[PDB]
């Protein structure tokens, strides 16, 4: 319908995929008009694109390991970077006029295509260090200018953690002193999970599981409905993954 | 000098009155053209005060158990706020024109004069819950209105953890979407202590010491030039106190 605009995510293996249906089917669940735009890596079976495809409008393979890619010679500068660069990639997206990138450790609990009134680069403060976004919800506009010009920065200063918060922050280094409609609002990466979440945390738009272990790493026991040692993002996610992901599978 | 203008402090003990006299020391030490006061309460010892005395150019008694304290009325209805309501006096120093709170348990590594451009509210965002202002650090404008607007809500509304910030956040709830002069940088409130802080980490200017164990509940050792179990910040503390506090005391 808006097919000019999108949300795209990024999973590199089956377990991030498994966080990316998730995030689709919860989009889906609440009425998305946008495209829904996945970045794969031959890492992804084969078998679990299929699933992909049954929730994301486009399963997009990318391979910075292939000569051929745009990313490869970055890439032979700064291997350690493989899923950083995989995740730049969104930027070559320019068949899309505006994009929200979105973690596949995401999940969406209400409408958010009010994003896309937002102007890149538009994101929510990062906990710990909110000078800084959090590079796990973001509007953005595709540019292979943009995109030539992250490789680039990523080739020089490349990046401690491997992750893309670093780079994208100093290319976007005026988001903290410029414009506040560009400051997203912290419900739509609320990344905090693990007094405030008491007055505000019910009016959560988008919950990001930041940290070392992701949903999909615990054990669901159907026989408690629930996982095994706020617990109820974590509830929740299952619960997407258990009603909405599984029966896609038909 | 700017007589009109004070940064502003709080102690209601003698733990926290050795807060505030590392904060003054400091700022004395970075050369502020601006006055200096504490809040103290009868609480506070008169040794301990006349130790104040050498730092701040007014200790300010504020006592919200006397019948003739504008808070008492409110105290009587949220007797668990003495702390918070004693701290909201701030607003009723109507002989300043602008000051900034600052927390007892902060400290200046730099001149910092330069937030009396900013206008109420101006403040850093809290780490945890960034589009909430952490109200350790705040360029208000003293008034008897907003002072007694603020009591009122406290009445209401009161503290479930009987600190001030929820309060402030929902008299001045404008400041997360509006006017992003009025976020100051988070280096002006660097409460996150316990790689952001590698890249950004040496330009801070405000250090806070957020959270349950404040330096001075440490056990300092001079043999090791150390306390006793970035520990930079913790240490920079003790020197103050040793080196610039300790011989007020001549
Ligand atoms: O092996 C991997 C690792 C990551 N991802 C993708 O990359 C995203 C980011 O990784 P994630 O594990 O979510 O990192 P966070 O725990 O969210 O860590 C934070 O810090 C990093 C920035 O430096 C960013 O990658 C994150 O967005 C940011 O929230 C993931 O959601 C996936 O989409 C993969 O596909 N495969
Ligand atoms: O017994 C006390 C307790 C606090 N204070 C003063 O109140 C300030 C705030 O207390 P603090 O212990 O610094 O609280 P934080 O650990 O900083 O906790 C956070 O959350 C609270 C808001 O709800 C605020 O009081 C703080 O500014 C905020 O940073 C202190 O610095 C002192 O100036 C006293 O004088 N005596
Ligand atoms: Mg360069
Ligand atoms: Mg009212
Ligand atoms: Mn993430
Ligand atoms: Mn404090």
């Amino acid at each position: 319908s808006m097919t000019d605009q999108a949300f795209v995510t990024l999973t590199t293996n089956d377990a991030y995929a498994k966080g990316a249906l998730v995030l689709g089917s919860s989009l889906k669940q609440h009425r998305t008009t946008r495209r829904l735009v996945v970045l794969a890596t031959p890492q992804v079976s084969d078998s679990m694109r299929k699933v992909l495809e049954t929730v994301f409008d486009e399963v997009i393979m990318v391979d910075v390991l292939d000569s051929g890619d745009s990313a490869h010679l970055t890439l032979m500068k700064r291997p350690e970077l493989g899923v950083m660069l995989t995740k730049l990639h969104c930027w070559s997206l320019t068949q899309y006029s505006k994009c929200v990138f979105m973690d596949a450790d995401t999940l969406v609990l209400a409408n958010i295509d009010d994003l896309f009134d937002r102007e890149e680069l538009s994101a929510a403060p990062d906990p710990g260090w909110p000078d800084c976004f959090n590079s796990g919800v973001f509007v953005y506009q595709p540019s292979v200018e943009t995109y030539n010009q992250l490789l680039h920065l990523a080739s020089e200063q490349g990046s401690f953690d491997g992750g893309d918060q670093g780079i994208l922050n100093t290319f976007f280094s005026s988001w903290a002193t410029t414009d506040i409609r560009k400051h997203l609002p912290f419900i739509y990466n609320l990344s905090s999970i693990s007094p405030a979440f008491k007055v505000f945390g019910a009016s959560a738009k988008v919950v990001h599981f930041l940290g070392r272990v992701k949903p999909w790493n615990y054990t669901y026991d159907p026989k408690t409905k629930s996982v095994k040692s706020h617990p109820e993002f974590l509830i929740l996610w299952w619960n997407i993954f258990t009603t909405n992901v599984l029966p896609l599978l038909q």
